C-alpha cells in the first residue's frame, strides 16, 4: 500500500533510481573511450557468465535522453549514475578526452532541465586498462591518477551536480577483485588486495580534496556496501568471529574514513603485508564527508573457522535463516538492514545517510506488454518499511535509491541476472516498466509532498 | 699427442660454416619502458601486481640495453660471435597493439639492425617474445582471434622496414609458454588458469604464426622465416605400456599442439578427442595458413620433461605426473642437467615430422655466482655448455641438419617470474652500476665461436 507507506516518510525525503556506467552505457569504443579492466575481464574466458561484455549493454550512451524522460515520467526525483573514467581520461593518466566530458555535461544538463537531482559516482569499477601496467590499484600512482581524474570531472560538472561520491563499494573493488578473484582484475593475493585497500582509501581522500577545491558547493560522499554481519550462533567463538569479520569487511574502509585509523586486530594480523602508509595518508583519508551512501541487499552470516593457518578474519559462510531467496541466490532478510544502520551509527560518527542501492534480482520478462514481478515489489515494500522505521528511530536517513532503474550488465553474472525496475529486451532495447516500477513510481511521485 | 684445451678439441667437431650466436629478448634487457611512445605490455602489468614475479621485479630498467645497445654490440663483436638473436617490442612499434604505427619504435630497431650490419653481426629477429601490448587484453588478448590479425599487421610493418637487412626472422618464441604457462598454469602473463582461455590462445597463436609467415614473405621474400619452440624432451619413468602411452599424451599436449598444426596441418587426434569441445572455432583456411613451409626452425632446450602415468580419476589430458630425475645435478633455478635428452628430442622430432634446418636458438644454464677479483668463476655453466655443445656436435655427426647454436644469454637479465635473481648470462651485469663482466663461460664460448666461420 504505497499511500500508507508514503505517510511514514518526511516530506523532503529523496527517492532515486541508480545505475552504473559500464553496466548500461554500451558504446565501448565510441568517441575516444579506451578499454577498462572490465572489458578485459569480460572478454577473457572464465570470468563472466557467457562471456557477456559491456559492448552494447542497455545502449544508454545513445539512448540517455529517452532514459531521462522515463525517470521524469516515473516521477522519481533523483538519478544516481557513474562517470566512466575510460571516457574522460582513457589511458588513466594522459590527455583529457573532451568528448568524453561532453557526454556527461549533456546528461547533467538534461537532468537540470527536468528537475532530476544528480548523484554522480566518480568510480564504479571501470578502471582504465592502461593503469594495470603500473600495477592498477596495487600501485600508489593509481590513486594520483584518480586525483587528477576527480578534478577533471568536477571542474566540468561541479557547477550543476547535486552530489558526488568518490567510490562505489570499495569492498568489491578491493577484496572481491584482488583477494577473491571474482571481479576485475581477478587477482587472489593478500599483498595485492591490501595495497588496493590502502590506495583506494587514499584515492577517496584525494578525491574529496580535489572535488572541494574545484567545486566547494557540491556535497561529497562515499558509497559503501557495509555488511550486516550476523554470527551463526550466540557462542563466544561465533561472536568473536563476527567482530573479526566486521573489522575486515567493513572496518578496512569505515575506520580509516571515519576514525582515521585501521582496525587494530586486523593490523596485527595483516599490517606487515600492507603498502607504505605515508605520514599524511590517514588524515587525508578521514576528511569530513557531507553524506555517505549505504548499499544493502542481504546479511553476511558468518561462523568461526578453526582451521589451522586460516587467514584473518578466519570465518566461514553460515547458512541462511530466512527461506526467501532472490534469483541470484541472496537471502531476503530485511531486519538485517535495521541492525546494520543501528550498529554503524553506534560505532561511527557518520554524516547524513542515503540508501544508494537496494533491490532484488528476479528474472521474469514481458507478457501481455507487462512484467509481473511481485516478489521485487514485496522486496521493496518490506525494506522501505525498514528505512521508515530507521527514520522513526531518529537516524538521519535522507534518501533512497532503487538499484536498478533498468535491467543491465550484472558484472560476473552477465545479463542473466535482472535487477531493473524497468525491463530491457536486449534484442530490441525496448524498455518496459515493471509492476515493481509502477509501484515505486506511485510512491516516489508524491515527493516532495 | 700433446695437451689441448677443451674448446679447441670441441671446435674441430663442428662444420666450418656453423653459426654461433648469443640470444636476448626485448623486455628482458631493454628497460626504457615509458619512453619514445612505448605503452605497457602484459608483462609490465604482470610484474607490478604483487604475487606474480619475485621481488615484484619489473622491466623498467633491466640491463638498460635501450640506452646501451651499441656497447652491447661492441661486446658481441669483441667476443667474435657471428650472430645475435634478439626480439622486437610490439609495444614500441604499435603501442596499442592495433592502431597507429610508432615511427620512433621502428627507428630504434632500424638503428640496431644497421649497427649489427656495420659490425658483421648476423641478425636473427624474434617478432613476438611475450610482450603483448596491454591494450589488446581489452578484447580478450590471445583468447580473441582479432589479436592474431593485430600480430599479422605488426609483423608486416616490421618486416617492411627491416626485411632488406635481417638475416632471419622467427614469428614466435615458445608458444608453449605464451599458451599453457600463461593461460592454463597462471605462471606467465597474463596469468590465467583456464582451459578454455588456453585453448583459444593455442589456436590464435598458431594462426598468428601463419599470418606472420605470409606477411613476412609478402614484403620481404628474401628473409628465411622460422618459429622458435621449446619442444619438450618427454621421458617416461618406465617402458610399461601405461607410461609409454602417458609419454605420448604428454608429447601431444606439450609439443603436438604446436608441431602438428605447423608441420602436419592438423591438431593431434587424441588431444582433440579430449579437448576439442572447448577449442575456439577453426575456420576453413586456418590449418592451411598455420602449416606454411618454414625455412628453418629454432629449438630452445634446457632440461628434460620426465613423466609417468597419472591414475587419479578425472585427471585432465594429458593426465601425467612428475617422474624422478636420473641425476641430482641441477642448475640454480632447479632444472635437472641431462644433456642426452637433447639427442633423443632431436632424434624424435626429425622422425615424427618433416622439418627444415634446425638452429638451437636457446641453450644455457642458471648459475648465480657474481664478480670476485674482477672475474666470474662459473665453471658449472662452462661445464653445461661443453656437454650440450658436445651433444649438438653428435647430432651434426648423426646427420641431423643442425646449422647453428645460440647460447642463452649474452648477459644476465630479467628472468620473467624469477625476476633478476636467476642469472643466465655469459656476461655478468652488476645491476647497480650496469657494468658488464665477461664470465669464464663467456671467455670459453668466445674462444669456441671466434674460430667460425672456418
Amino acid at each position: 500500500d504505497h499511500k500508507a507507506l508514503a505517510a511514514r516518510f518526511p516530506g523532503d525525503f529523496l527517492f532515486g533510481v541508480a545505475t552504473a556506467s559500464f553496466q548500461i552505457e554500451g558504446a565501448t569504443k565510441v568517441d575516444g573511450r579506451k578499454p577498462s579492466i572490465w572489458d578485459a575481464f569480460c572478454n577473457m574466458p572464465g570470468h563472466v557468465f557467457g562471456r557477456h561484455n559491456g559492448d552494447v549493454a542497455c545502449d544508454h550512451y545513445n539512448r540517455w535522453e529517452d532514459d531521462l524522460d522515463l525517470i521524469k515520467e516515473m516521477g522519481v526525483e533523483a538519478y544516481r549514475f557513474s562517470i566512466a573514467w575510460p571516457r574522460i581520461i582513457p589511458d588513466g593518466f594522459g590527455p583529457i578526452n573532451e568528448k568524453g566530458l561532453d557526454f556527461y555535461d549533456r546528461l547533467v544538463d538534461g537532468c537540470k532541465a527536468r528537475g532530476i537531482k544528480t548523484y554522480a559516482t566518480l568510480y564504479h569499477w571501470d578502471l582504465p586498462l592502461t593503469l594495470m601496467g603500473d600495477g592498477g590499484w596495487a600501485s600508489r600512482s593509481t590513486a594520483h591518477a584518480f586525483q587528477r581524474y576527480a578534478k577533471t570531472v568536477m571542474a566540468r560538472l561541479g557547477d550543476r551536480l547535486d552530489a558526488v561520491a568518490t567510490f562505489n563499494e570499495p569492498w568489491c573493488a578491493v577484496w572481491l577483485s584482488h583477494l577473491y578473484g571474482i571481479h576485475a582484475p581477478g587477482e587472489r593475493n593478500m599483498e595485492a588486495a591490501l595495497a588496493a585497500m590502502h590506495h583506494i582509501n587514499l584515492a577517496h581522500g584525494f578525491g574529496v580534496e580535489a572535488s572541494r577545491h574545484v567545486a566547494p558547493k557540491v556535497p561529497v560522499g562515499l558509497v559503501l556496501n557495509a555488511h550486516s554481519v550476523i554470527p551463526a550462533s550466540n557462542s563466544d567463538a561465533d561472536m568473536k568471529a563476527a567482530e573479526r569479520a566486521f573489522q575486515f569487511h567493513n572496518g578496512a574502509f569505515f575506520d580509516p574514513v571515519f576514525k582515521g585509523e585501521y582496525p587494530a586486530e586486523m593490523i596485527e594480523a595483516l599490517g606487515s603485508r600492507m603498502p607504505v602508509v605515508e605520514a599524511e595518508d590517514l588524515s587525508i583519508i578521514s576528511q569530513k564527508l557531507d553524506w555517505w551512501g549505504l548499499n544493502y541487499y542481504t546479511p553476511m552470516r558468518v561462523a568461526d573457522d578453526a582451521t589451522e593457518g586460516a587467514e584473518f578474519p578466519a570465518t566461514k559462510q553460515a547458512p541462511a535463516v530466512s527461506d526467501v531467496k532472490t534469483d541470484i541466490g541472496w537471502e531476503v532478510y530485511a531486519p538485517a538492514l535495521h541492525s546494520l544502520v543501528e550498529t554503524l551509527y553506534e560505532r561511527y560518527e557518520l554524516p547524513d545517510c542515503y540508501i544508494t542501492e537496494n533491490g532484488a534480482c528476479y528474472n521474469m520478462g514481458v507478457e501481455n506488454g507487462e512484467v509481473d514481478d511481485q516478489p521485487r515489489l514485496d522486496y521493496y515494500a518490506e525494506h522501505l518499511g525498514i528505512v521508515a522505521d530507521l527514520v522513526k528511530d531518529g537516524y538521519p536517513m535522507r534518501g533512497y535509491f532503487a538499484w536498478s532503474l533498468m535491467d543491465n550488465f550484472e558484472w560476473a553474472e552477465g545479463y542473466r541476472m535482472r535487477f531493473g525496475l524497468v525491463h530491457v529486451d536486449y534484442e530490441t532495447q525496448v524498455r518496459t516498466l515493471k509492476n515493481s516500477g509502477k509501484w515505486y513510481s506511485a510512491l516516489a511521485s508524491g515527493f516532495p509532498k
